[PDB]
């Protein structure tokens, strides 16, 4: 009946990430993966007595790779949103985010809203094809939007003028102002909300099962001390 | 194999309303719907990237307009139920409520419990064919019950003394104490307890959409602002 | 399409329960069924306009006895695990509980963490064929595990000095010290996390109805109210 | 020793309060006084077995009429402050407020944050001499400010176009948006924050009393059960 | 200044206790003081580097005991009262608790609310000169109210239907239901709200200082540890 | 009467802080000072229309320095305990931390315990003369205690393999496992409980000041920004 039998008899769970995206999913010296979520991956493979085999995607492809049935699952700090709901299933979340500025810290007490934010004179830059850019075009109808292709370089343009900020998962702002003492990640008292959770095929057992396993992780514990090694 | 996909497909989202029930769903003078629900249908059909389709429904017939599928959602200040699960499923929950008396202020003391009021000499007051009727015949079994169509006079009747109190939504019974401050609404340390739901068939690729978009209104604020707005 | 509807047509649920395990299921003098979930069960029972046909199984059988299809629902004290949930669906939770020690009350500070129970000269008693000695078998590599098969005499042997402590059931062993005031309920700042729940068939219908019912008795009151009765 | 023994000696508890603030001090048809708060001052003289005697006092003479001893304590819809808590002692609080903007229904989205608010061709119209005037004065260095005595027609003016808005006590903006259909409260995702409390002395052992007070009617939800009646 | 001072000075706290009050204050076989509060007391004296001295007092005498400066804290199962706050400080509270009829379970439906229980045909048992016989006097202006010296025999007059009730402190009705399985602890949705606490002198610093203590026991967890293994 | 008069009389406000634990006070290039708590100290200064006098002090010496009255409050990363508590006062607590090991993070598994860590083999390293030194010997009597008195190398200590781990504040811990990615902050399902606070003289007025002051910036959401700021 269910992708879960399939998994059962198989002894296989493929697993889906990007690699591009520390703390939740990014790449060892050696090529393999590592991160919050291929620990968790791990650890929801070896409930099931099945391998972890991980599948490469990225973050324009995700989607069509989903629609390919290239995975079981994909664990790779993705966002809960509407647009991917209308083809597949969400595990249950296991963390809070959302959009939030990261800019100058001198400049910090000027981009609190996008009222302040979406001004002529100001940039914002962002990655290309992926759900910072949706969010920036959707939210700035007068500030300049800057798309720019390399991730290695791109918030090194903030702390260069480039750009004046960009607006993406707070957890990555937090970590890039850790990265770069010269920026700072604004907090409002919230600027957008968002879960991270689990991508799911459209399959009532398998999601059970996978909601289950997770929860059963949340309440005792396990998730916390996870995140607190990783996050 | 879903709803969700046909309601993707054909761009349009029926939604079944009564129209009989401000703050939720009433009508306006030009003989549109207003209220809370119909703002959340909006919200939903948008995100959907669909019309709102409005489907007059009423309450004696709700159930059977869901039996002909003449709607994909209803949203309407419906309570959840366990008669009506057993043919549909409900969203996710948006508003705690219950039935609670309303009665005469100066004689709520009187009217606290069910004891107090199932008593030969009280008269309750109620409208015909839903779940008010239902709820008085189901735990009155002394006090006489007293049936009136006429939905636009029956507050009037417990002020004009042809009953001595209403068992209604708690939402309504406050509502009514405003319009008339001659009755007040009963508040216990609860008296009944039930959710607000939006009514969906069962189909489980849709339900998982809607409460999704729900539950992310409810998370991020915006279903605390609406509420404030109308409620 | 559902088993809500074959239950609603047949006007019988069947319900499975062992009646080994009070307060949850255990035997009258008569040799009928009593306790919570027996309480539960008729109350869910009712709310289909059924009669409660209780179907006995037994803890080694359970699971087959499912895959049989031998009940509706099974309703007796049952732990979420995901050994079952590769098979079957819970409903939602109704009590937290979680495996502890149980052991004489002198040794209590001895008996804390399994790094301390599992060392050589500790001897773990454990009942065959459940999920006692699955959880001994998982966690204990050093202690001695003794199986005993008679339960009625299982907690005297601790008390006789046969063995240390055993680990069951959190609220077992809280009852069972009250049985025995010599023994005590181990309590660290938790030992283990599990959650009770009804074992339900892959069938999303009836799980929705289910879970509508439960969460009502849960947020009216009314589970507590029965748990503040028995438990 | 205490302002405490020297009440259960005279058998006398001073209530100051304004009877300018429905829902919680109000004056009656016939003189007297009314409110969520009078109610209140009325089960603490009671617990005291002392009579209440309202003293009257205003918002600009309250703190003098405090260093003056005219009471023991003031019960009036109050506001913890800063500036009070120099010279006075709050009693835990009994409500969670905060000025927010009341406007025109229509013009709500322009006046959500200071920042749309605190411009040049706004005015802001305000009481004189409390906290109202305070606040504007604090948070609007662009914006117009009209100083308005007469109460009964302050809201009115704002209906009438010499004002775009006023900042007040939420509840007051909640119940004048009641009282004028035409008006709003402003409520963003909160806009300043404010809790309700009791004015009392600086005196330690009188202190202790009135929480523990409050504090059993807030946890034995006799609290709760006013604030259904009253706000 | 304070009794702190005086007791970190003196090396000795005196702990006011009834032994009359298992779990939290009995005495042992060889006359000597044990439960919950004697458990806690101990910890209390330990973090004042000082020795625990036990003064015993009696329900009738606590405040006589207390006005006389006889001990130094008192810690008994205590109820917070605003009688005793008259006189007298609380520590914060420890557990909730509040009154509740204990009654023959075949009987348990009749006697849920103070109305179906002050009735004239109907007799509460109480013991003299506490807050039980206070309770009652309090609150039945109708039923019969029997007082009964012998603590040790005044369940038992239930049970013989001499009475055919107690109202008492849940944790007693829940204990003596324990003691005799004749008997239940009415559990409506609640029948009366208190919570325990320790009995201080008006002392500032020392209730500070006990306060503190508490706070960290029932923070840290150890509070929950010594309830989950007396109570 | 308070301290609360003679700061507001004076218009400074002195306020004690250590500047050798960042993120809550450390000193800047110009040898001012920095923090979390200097940024509180500031508001706190500010809204008693007071000068903020930064007073130096250290934890050998905080103490001592109360007892002379040096300061009105100190504010530095302080927890409190009640060692403290015996002689002055603190406010509401700001912070939930408490001590954990930070280890080797190829080491992590091997403390988890006080049993683990307490074992001859093991080196617990320590600075001198405060609450960690004080921590060590109340929970070590197996493991060798290494007083380290050069805080600018202490960490390094571990790194280098003269000792196997610190016990320190977890805010700490988690700090240097940044600084030394080789290191990692323990972290059990908790290892020890404290919270941080303001130390205040034993003066109700100017607690209650300040208790109301740090209430409203945590309910207000600014207690929140200002950590997400620094910590
Ligand atoms: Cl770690
Ligand atoms: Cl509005
Ligand atoms: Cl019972
Ligand atoms: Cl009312
Ligand atoms: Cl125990
Ligand atoms: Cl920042
Ligand atoms: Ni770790
Ligand atoms: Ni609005
Ligand atoms: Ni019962
Ligand atoms: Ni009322
Ligand atoms: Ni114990
Ligand atoms: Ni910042």
């Amino acid at each position: 009946e269910s992708r879960l039998d399939r998994i059962l008899e198989s002894g296989v769970l493929r697993v889906a990430t990007t690699g591009d995206y520390k703390p939740f999913s990014y790449r060892t010296e050696e090529g393999g993966y590592a991160g919050f979520d291929v620990d968790m991956a791990q650890r929801l493979a070896e409930s099931l007595g099945a391998k972890l085999v991980v599948v490469p995607t990225s973050w324009p492809n995700l989607m069509r790779d989903f629609a390919d049935d290239r995975f079981d699952i994909a664990m790779s700090g993705i966002s809960i949103n509407l647009e991917r709901q209308r083809q597949a299933y969400f595990s249950i979340p296991y963390l809070r985010d959302g959009k939030t500025p990261i800019t100058l810290c001198s400049e910090e007490a000027r981009f609190q809203t996008l009222e302040q934010i979406d001004q002529p004179g100001v940039t914002a830059i962002v990655n290309p094809g992926g759900t910072n850019e949706k969010f920036a075009r959707a939210n700035l109808k007068k500030a300049r939007i800057l798309v720019h292709p390399d991730n290695v370089t791109i918030f090194q343009q903030i702390v260069d003028g480039k750009a004046d900020l960009m607006m993406t998962d707070a957890i990555e702002a937090r970590l890039q102002s850790r990265l770069h003492p010269e920026l700072c990640a604004v907090h409002p008292q919230p600027f957008d909300f968002a879960e991270k959770a689990y991508l799911l095929p459209r399959d009532e057992a398998f999601k059970r099962y996978v909601d289950q396993w997770l929860h059963i992780a949340e309440q005792s514990g396990l998730l916390r001390q996870r995140m607190e090694h990783w996050l």
